[PDB]
């Protein structure tokens, strides 16, 4: 199941999520009531939809609908995969990059080793330093959670039992 | 439910890594050793270097075929995705589909939106919904998509279970 059926789910490929939570393409599942993927009604997103991000790491354009083209990522993109440069980190009063990219010792949001390795500032890094009682009391970024065995990251096994810091379940 | 194998292809939302057991989340456990999709420490390979193989969640295929975000996937040389480049499609490109089910629109570039899908749309995801089969003169739907028993192209079993008139129907 993908979509509200489903934690949120997204379908591969731009797929379609249906009104009953099911991956397909035409009207059934694009048309009314889809979810997510390539919506024919494009969903709202940016500064006219409560700062709201795009599903499928679709661009949002300057009019706060989601999609793909440049009327989508290019001048005025408020959100997705822009293509214009995103700044972060400290470099930019310690911004956060949306959709967990990884801000990069630079200060530029992406995903990939460039960016999520070595000097990785937040976001999905794969630095993985440790967090909570044997590291100082470090608290992760990005509110990911700081499980049991220190290190952090969004699952039940970071967030559940043992969690010490971060979005941990209350 | 699941993601990834467990879950039919399924992709976490806001690039959460879908673990080797087909769960969403982030961290080691899930985009470390065994991550199926999503923000995966080691990124998917991808293009001319992998076969054609695209990127999951709609990341990038870098000039070195690798998955991502950025300038360095997005940019010059990106060969999938949502790359920086117009992506040229349909007759003004010699009837090039586009990738991921994208619109072809009017003018003949990928994308999605209105722009795209509607009015003119040449392939991928119209919201156009033109007709197809026995009673649309026996026309067949673009991107190899079924035609479904009442004459509308798509893709699920409605459309390419009993009844399909043409596209990629079960069997
Ligand atoms: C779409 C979806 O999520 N379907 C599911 C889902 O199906 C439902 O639960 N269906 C509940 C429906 C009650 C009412 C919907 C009518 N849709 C319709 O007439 O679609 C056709 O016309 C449209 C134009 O008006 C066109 O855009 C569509 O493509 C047409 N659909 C086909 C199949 O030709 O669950 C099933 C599991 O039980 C699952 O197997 C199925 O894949
Ligand atoms: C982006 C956005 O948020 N759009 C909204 C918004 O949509 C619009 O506002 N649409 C208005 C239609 C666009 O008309 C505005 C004029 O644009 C000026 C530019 O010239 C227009 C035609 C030439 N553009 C063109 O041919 O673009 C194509 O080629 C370009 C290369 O030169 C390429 O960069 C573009 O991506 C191409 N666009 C397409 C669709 O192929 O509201 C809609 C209704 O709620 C909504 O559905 C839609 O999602
Ligand atoms: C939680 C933690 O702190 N993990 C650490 C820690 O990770 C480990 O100690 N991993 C040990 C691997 C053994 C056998 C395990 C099966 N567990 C399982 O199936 O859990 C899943 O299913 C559950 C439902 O049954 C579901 O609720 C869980 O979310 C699932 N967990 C995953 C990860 O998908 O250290 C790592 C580096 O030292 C670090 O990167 C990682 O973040
Ligand atoms: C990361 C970053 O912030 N890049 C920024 C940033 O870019 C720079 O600062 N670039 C200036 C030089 C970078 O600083 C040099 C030190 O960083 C070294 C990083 O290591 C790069 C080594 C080459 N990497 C490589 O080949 O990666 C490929 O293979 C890897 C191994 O298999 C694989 O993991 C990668 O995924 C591969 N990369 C791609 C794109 O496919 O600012 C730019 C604006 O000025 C901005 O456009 C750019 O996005």
């Amino acid at each position: 199941r993908c979509g509200e059926q489903g934690s949120g789910m997204e379908c591969p490929n731009n797929l379609c999520c249906s009104q009953y939570g099911y991956c397909g393409m035409g009207g059934d599942y694009c048309g009314k009531g889809c979810q997510n993927g390539a919506c024919w009604t494009s969903k709202r997103c940016g500064s006219q939809a409560g700062g709201k991000t795009c599903p499928n790491n679709h661009c949002c354009s300057q009019y706060g609908h989601c999609g793909f083209g440049a009327e989508y990522c290019g001048a005025g993109c408020q959100g997705g995969p822009c293509r214009a440069d995103i700044k972060c980190g400290s470099q930019a009063g310690g911004k956060l990059c949306p959709n967990n990219l990884c801000c990069s010792q630079w200060g530029y949001c992406g995903l990939g080793s460039e960016f999520c390795g070595e000097g990785c500032q937040n976001g999905a890094c794969s630095t993985d330093k440790p967090c909570g009682k044997d590291a100082g009391g470090r608290v992760c970024t990005n509110n990911y959670c700081c499980s049991k065995w220190g290190s952090c990251g969004i699952g039940p096994g970071y967030c559940g039992a043992g969690c010490q810091s971060g979005g941990c379940d209350g």
